[PDB]
């Protein structure tokens, strides 16, 4: 059968790590929405956002996620705002195997740590004061990402055996 798969979820929750080692498994192509827009607008989503304000990029962004719905074979990654505007949860729901990758915040915090050089939102935050912000920022999300019609927890995916292990419990979830 056709494969059409929406990951969804925080920054840092593992949706390209998961995402290319699950399309990978599943022999079809992986594609990160963020960067599929960056190659329709030939401006990067920085500049998008500058250029047209958080609205504008919302609606391109949804325009956006509507031509990859009709792509087949593929796994498709998506913005961590993403679901949070228009009808994009539920529009994912009736077009592909929605997942949320969830992430305790405790995880997020070290990956996210870790990686504070490439989230410039986190620019200045430590200890409580990052945990604090991660925390509030799922709160606001929360409410869209517990929508998609699975829930994984992607908690383990810091090497080959456990990236490996997550891709066949992903499998086995998703029935394929």
């Amino acid at each position: 059968a056709m494969v059409r798969i929406f990951l969804t979820g925080y920054m840092g929750a593992g949706k390209t790590t998961l995402g290319k080692a699950f399309a990978r498994k599943l022999n079809v192509p992986f594609i990160d929405l963020d960067w599929y827009i960056e190659e329709r607008f030939h401006k990067t989503v920085g500049e998008l956002f500058t250029e047209r304000g958080e609205a504008g990029f919302r609606e391109l962004e949804r325009n956006m996620l509507h031509e990859v719905a009709e792509f087949e074979n593929v796994v498709i990654s998506t913005g961590g705002g993403a679901p949070c505007f228009y009808d994009n949860m539920e529009f994912m729901n009736r077009t592909g195997k929605t997942v949320f990758l969830n992430v305790h915040p405790d995880v997020l915090f070290r990956r996210l740590r870790i990686a504070k050089q490439q989230r410039p939102i986190l620019q200045g935050k430590e200890d409580d004061e990052l945990m604090d912000f991660i925390i509030q920022a799922l709160e606001k999300r929360a409410p869209f990402y517990t929508q998609a019609q699975y829930i994984f927890n992607a908690d383990e995916l810091e090497d080959r055996w456990q990236i490996e292990s997550s891709v066949q419990r992903l499998q086995e979830l998703l029935e394929l």
